[PDB]
């Protein structure tokens, strides 16, 4: 019994592509940040409750350097929103679900 993975991994390939159209939120993390691992559960039930509504994805500042540059990400946890491919509001720290939900409805 593997995790399961409803979130969308971005990558510097994929990434514009991915968040070209629609409503995504994309959370930069690492895997040795104590924060993204508080923040993790949260993203992955956002994921599940709005497959299909929303994007919901998960950029590895490990991995993915380019990207937390584009940005430029100092601090993750680091929640990205964009809409129709432009970002809207960048937050840091560890987001309350009800509030991510909320701002995901209002681009929605």
């Amino acid at each position: 019994h593997h995790h399961m993975s409803h979130y969308i991994e971005l990558t510097e390939e994929n990434f514009e592509s991915t968040i070209k159209k629609g409503v995504a939120l994309v959370d930069f993390w690492a895997p040795w940040c104590g924060p993204c691992k508080m923040l993790s559960p949260v993203i992955d039930e956002l994921a599940s409750e709005y497959q299909g509504k929303a994007k919901i994805c998960k950029v590895n500042t490990d991995e993915q350097e380019e990207l937390s540059a584009k940005f430029g990400i100092r601090s993750i946890p680091t929640l990205l929103f964009t809409k129709d491919g432009e970002v809207v509001h960048q937050l840091v720290g560890v987001q309350t679900k009800v509030a991510l939900k909320e701002q995901l409805n209002k681009l929605l």
